[PDB]
């Protein structure tokens, strides 16, 4: 299928079945964006709730974050793991307060020059936030296109990250880019699965390769040797 | 445990790890509970939440849905299943826009004669809506006390029923009973559930039974012969 029709359909399926309604989803701003999507990356969604609503109602803005101790973000932090990303999250909040007058930034450059913020992790923040027109690919979008597109190879692999980007800025449009990319993401994280993915569920399933051959296994490739 | 350790550990425990963010928790009316609480009642929450959002863009009053054809109601409750609801729903409308202005009624009395509405239905309503001072006694809800209070007997007993009443009235609070509603169904719906509880997540298990001999599974009774 064309990439017009996989963004079309992506679309049609989050109007009807998609994630809409968490907190960082409501008034959206880069600073909640960027919170979430932090505390995301290594920790499921029913776990990140209550943390999420924990640390904007104690941090309001990336201002207050950055002016708190270290020690009382690592300590609200407790329990999500993974405590580089705490660590980065605090000097990211100093970086805003000291370059951009404490106002998140609304330029890619500027968003992913952040400690803790990767290409992906900037374009969520901007195309969710904002809508701009930027595309993702996390693990969950990897695996979807992957499997979509027949991508064997593993993507540590600089060449096969390289061609899931590609496929990622095909299909992701800019009309309903914040749609689009939650979408994925939740497509990612409910339907196409690590491991027998709902493919009956998938509003990709009419082109996908993966489902044509029931061959999700095979994508994304895996580390070799 | 006294019920009063009761109500404490399980409010400690809402406010820590608690759901408080979905779209029937945010600026809740006696109506969004009502309409929540009907899709909830045999159905899991994430097959609902874009049907309650789908019902309160096109009613956003209780009016609006009385006034609404029957047969657009039955479109948009397509695929939740168990449509007597969707019949009482409509009916329960039409009763609140004929006796009550259009104003959803805030007396018990008056809430539980509405069709669809039970006793315990009618108590979430107003516990959950306007903090008023009523106990809940759902399947879940069930569940939890009589694994808590080894109640060995079956529910469709009188008698049985009216013991778990009796026992969810004494842990009920006053102060913080919309949190405490909410609080047990939570615990009905996440941790303890139909099979192999989460007893090492629940704020109950120093005091419950059940957890206590291992005996989860014979409460509630099931139906005799
Ligand atoms: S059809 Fe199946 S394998 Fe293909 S993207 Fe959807 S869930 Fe994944
Ligand atoms: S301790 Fe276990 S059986 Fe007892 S109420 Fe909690 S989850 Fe249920």
């Amino acid at each position: 299928m064309q990439a017009s029709q996989f963004s079309a359909q992506v679309l049609d399926w989050y109007d009807k079945y998609g994630r809409k309604t968490l907190p960082w989803q409501i008034d959206k701003t880069p600073y909640k964006v960027w919170l979430s999507e932090v505390m995301l990356q290594q920790t499921q969604v029913a776990t990140v709730i209550p943390y999420f609503e924990r640390f904007m109602a104690r941090f309001p803005t990336v201002t207050d974050l950055a002016n708190a101790p270290l020690d009382e973000v690592l300590h609200l932090w407790t329990g999500l793991g993974y405590y580089a990303r705490a660590r980065n999250l605090h000097k990211a909040a100093q970086q805003v307060a000291t370059l951009h007058g404490g106002k998140f930034p609304e330029t890619f450059e500027e968003v992913a020059a952040l400690p803790g913020v990767g290409r992906s992790t900037a374009g969520a923040i901007l195309s969710l936030s904002l809508g701009k027109h930027f595309p993702i690919l996390n693990g969950n979008v990897k695996r979807v296109l992957a499997r979509c597109y027949a991508v064997s190879g593993w993507p540590g692999k600089k060449e096969v990250e390289n061609k899931l980007w590609s496929l990622s800025e095909q299909v992701t449009p800019a009309v309903g880019v914040e749609r689009f990319n939650q979408a994925m993401m939740d497509l990612g994280a409910m339907i196409c699965t690590r491991s027998k993915p709902k493919c009956s569920l998938c509003p990709l399933q009419n082109g996908c390769i993966a489902a044509a051959n029931n061959s999700w296994a095979l994508y994304p490739g895996k580390k070799p040797k």
